């Protein structure tokens, strides 16, 4: 930086800090990632100057010849990534990527199934202080008790009974491969649509380790900054049939003015995404996740659906007499970032929790392996076993700055 | 920019020849603004790594410590310029920001008085395509035929008749200054909450050259990238009492994760704005406004309002026979970039309109004066009064070429 330690020392300070604290900490928040150069220097350019209304070609103002072939890459590359026969690299968020597509084919009131918020679903998926729990009909299918895996046959049951207008799928802590296929199979039972909210296995989906829900799915939507390792903003992705019914909900359904300076940056990471060396990555992300797993197994640990097949895995903390409020606090003494998480079935508030969710995109990017899946999981069992020893919370804070070079 | 041109030759590209664009072009889109470099390289920070769900203090999740600096910078640096009691700067848009704003107030399918769409009025205050025309029930007051000042006695006559719940005032195309004074005598006659989507005049407000809706709204609306120049990003300014409701509609509303580096750049350009320059830059603004409109006028032109109060001016192309959609393609054969905007009581669409929106923010950004804007005006007349001759054209070409240096 130049210009901003000049004009702004707090703001400059502040952004230096939180330079320095993601390279000391260990970060183990499942939804987040570390960006490119390339990436960012993309969200700084000039292309925030620019009023882009519309889309490419089909634009509500002029000089737009530009910012027209940044976002028509955008939207290429995704479809070339994903197979999909149209993209909107518009939404803001995941959030307004799922409210467009919700704007599409709902009225207000409608019925709309989506998987429990405690089980592993998503705000956006029908909480009562959310958007989407207010404006339609949420209903929840869950997971069984004992293997965590989602019940297809409660997916089909919650159908067949509510009859929804859609179906989503997908989750923010769900551990396991989603089954596409059987939601498609409910969906064309009860005639409804299937939206797939791939946000945290984008970049899983990419590579080819995750099923894609494109073929199953009318609607996919996606955050582009979780495992697709991109800038902060959404996508949706859906048939032709669609499109210009997609197209409308984002413009001028529920946005104005799109990031064209973001688009930018989701242009470049979805360019990055098709490289070979992205899909090594991805696919060291699923072997740290299974070797984090196996080793917080080997130190006693009991795990959600006892296992992962993705790139985040989630810890009961009950046998260990431990809430995810604790277990959060005290590892953040030490430098290691997670997340209180409930867990399927929590005796707990989602405030308290009974689990942690974890996820190795982040130290991944960072170049962290199977060796380094062991230590981390080695300095969580000394932490989380010895909470009132103040020497071992020492002796994990020196192995974790160990860690980080 | 260093990592990007080796990373993406095709996105790169396409950024420089935008930047160029901007550089060539006399940019006169009342919306848009040039940014600072520092403003830019906060845009281009590690914050879109870090997920901060939640507000400063009050996150759920950790590692928040320096982003919440951040955050708490933007919110009272606002506090600060506008005089507001709190401040929410995480709304992704000025779109995010009315809606939230309505998700506070509003239940689906309530009266909501908002200025006329073909007047002057925003695509979020009653747009039947747009969520808001959709979700809530919206009824429309105008400006005088004759003068196209709002009509106030239309808007206290359209509340006592409708009952809305809520009255929305501020526009995208209204070049006259604002009675928020008897918005608020006419809200408090008919029980209804005061919203001012000041997104336009908000740089004027910071400077003291439009009258602060703040003491007599309810709800203050605002994007940070018009008249304020800042990043692309919106925010909403309310008293202590709404503070609670209005955090709670952002998130978890209806909205995510928030945009930590824009909300970066946003705490930048509010500490810009908080400077002397800024306040003498925005005068230069109106002044440019007042000069443009007046040679405008010179050259034979009649404008909406008879001038301007503000940074925008509206031409009326009646007298001319041309449309907006006419001018608005023949001035950027010649490099001038203007946008057709439909006049109060238009006899065309919105798709074709007969007039054109013309703003000073950029131009006066740039360095230009009254002397340029005299020239400038002088251009649109050689161009407009001789459409059908290539040699005026480049005449006006090479004028525009000369103007930018």
């Amino acid at each position: 930086m130049k210009y901003l330690p000049q004009q702004d020392p707090q703001v400059f300070a502040a952004i230096e800090q939180e330079r320095k604290r993601q390279h000391a900490k260990i970060e183990l928040i499942a939804s987040e990632n570390f960006v490119s150069r390339a990436v960012m220097e993309a969200q700084g350019s000039v292309l925030t100057n620019k009023y882009a209304e519309g889309y490419p070609g089909r634009r509500y103002a002029g000089g737009c010849e530009y910012v027209d072939i940044v976002e028509e890459l955008a939207r290429e590359r995704a479809k070339q990534l994903f197979g999909a026969e149209h993209a909107n690299v518009q939404p803001h968020s995941g959030a307004q990527a799922n409210m467009a597509v919700y704007f599409t084919v709902l009225e207000h009131g409608d019925t709309v199934l989506g998987m429990n918020l405690s089980h592993g679903g998503h705000l956006t998926h029908g909480s009562p202080v959310n958007f989407s729990g207010v404006q339609y009909n949420f209903v929840a299918y869950g997971v069984d008790p004992e293997t965590h895996v989602i019940d297809y046959d409660d997916v089909r049951e919650k159908a067949r009974l509510h009859r929804p207008k859609l179906i989503v799928a997908a989750a923010s802590a769900y551990p396991r491969i989603i089954d596409f296929a059987k939601f498609r199979e409910i969906a064309d039972e009860v005639g409804a649509y299937l939206m797939v909210d791939m946000a945290h296995i984008a970049g899983l989906v990419a590579a080819g380790l995750h099923p894609n829900p494109v073929p199953y799915a009318h609607f996919v939507t996606t955050t582009t900054h979780k495992t697709l390792r991109g800038p902060r903003g959404g996508m949706i992705l859906c048939q032709e049939q669609f499109a210009k019914q997609i197209d409308k909900a984002i413009f001028p359904g529920i946005q104005g003015g799109p990031l064209m300076h973001v688009i930018a940056a989701k242009a470049v990471a979805f360019g990055e995404a098709l490289q070979d060396d992205f899909k090594a990555y991805a696919k060291r992300v699923v072997d740290n996740a299974k070797r984090l797993a196996s080793a917080l197994q080997n130190e006693g640990f009991t795990l959600v659906s006892g296992g992962t097949d993705n790139h985040l895995l989630l810890v009961d903390l009950r046998p260990q007499q431990l809430t995810g409020k604790t277990a959060e606090k005290v590892l953040d003494e030490v430098g290691i970032t997670v997340n209180k998480n409930t867990i399927p079935y929590d005796p707990e508030s989602p405030f308290v929790t009974s689990g942690i969710r974890i996820g190795t995109a982040a130290v991944t990017t960072r170049g962290f392996g199977l060796e380094e899946m062991d230590e981390i999981a080695a300095i969580i069992g000394l932490v989380l076993k010895n909470v009132g020893s103040e020497q071992a919370l020492e002796e994990a804070r020196q192995r974790v700055a160990a860690l980080t070079d």
